[PDB]
């Protein structure tokens, strides 16, 4: 079955949290209810800001605070480089971090800057297999 | 570890969707960032228009409805359940259904109307297994 009973003894659906995630992606592929624009140097990325929030430390805090979470368009810091938040961005919507030699190094300043916590400490885990 | 090599070869967080799934829950708990009223008799119900969508095909139909998309309030049919509503909008955020003997009619009425296949599917072999 696609459900089992939990621990609560409540019925528990085995695939519903990674099915609303694809669902969220396939909005976001449409660009159906996107709410913000998030700018990185001369590259825009459309996306929802309850994802972006639920998933980034920085993004939680730029959307909770009462000035900024009225913002169509975040810019961040020009430093950031555009592939590593692409990146991040599709790990939010998918959970699969596409994590290479040439984009771990970017990959991990972006998700630093991001507060994205177990994709930093996932990124400095291969950074060490490879040192 | 919380992450596996996937079948595409790319890492895969195995937590991440339903931690995003908690986290919106959080959000809806504070009344972050919600978006719609859902109103069911005399009862209101805040959400996040992108979790009903991708939960419900009702909801889905209005929402992509290029006049309704912008509605702030949206009216159910006045025979539903506000219980079997709670439950559902719960389940949504959660992937926790508490079915329950005196509820398990009104939760897969609501269900049908909400068009939630997996839920309705789940209900009629519940009621089987009774019968
Ligand atoms: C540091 N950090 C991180 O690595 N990730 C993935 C993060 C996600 C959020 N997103 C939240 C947090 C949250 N609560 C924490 C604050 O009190 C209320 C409940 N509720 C909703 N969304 C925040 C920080 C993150
Ligand atoms: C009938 N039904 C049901 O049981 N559940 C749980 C449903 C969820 C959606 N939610 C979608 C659907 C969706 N795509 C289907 C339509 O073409 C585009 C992609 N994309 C995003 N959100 C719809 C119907 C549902």
């Amino acid at each position: 079955n696609l459900y089992f009973q939990g621990a609560d003894s409540c019925i528990q659906f085995t695939r519903h949290a990674s099915d609303v995630l694809l669902n969220l992606n396939r909005l976001r592929s449409r660009d159906i209810l996107t709410d913000v624009v998030i700018v990185v140097s001369r590259e825009q990325f459309r996306a929802h800001k309850t994802v972006l929030m639920a998933c980034s430390g920085l993004f939680y805090s730029i959307f909770t605070d009462q000035l900024k979470c009225n913002l169509s368009v975040i810019n961040l810091d020009p430093e950031i480089n555009p592939e590593g938040f692409c990146i991040l961005l599709d790990f939010m919507y998918t959970s699969r971090l596409n994590l290479r030699e040439g984009n771990i190094m970017a990959v991990m300043a972006t998700a630093m800057y991001l507060q994205m916590e177990h994709v930093v400490d996932t990124c400095r885990k291969f950074i060490k297999a490879s040192e």
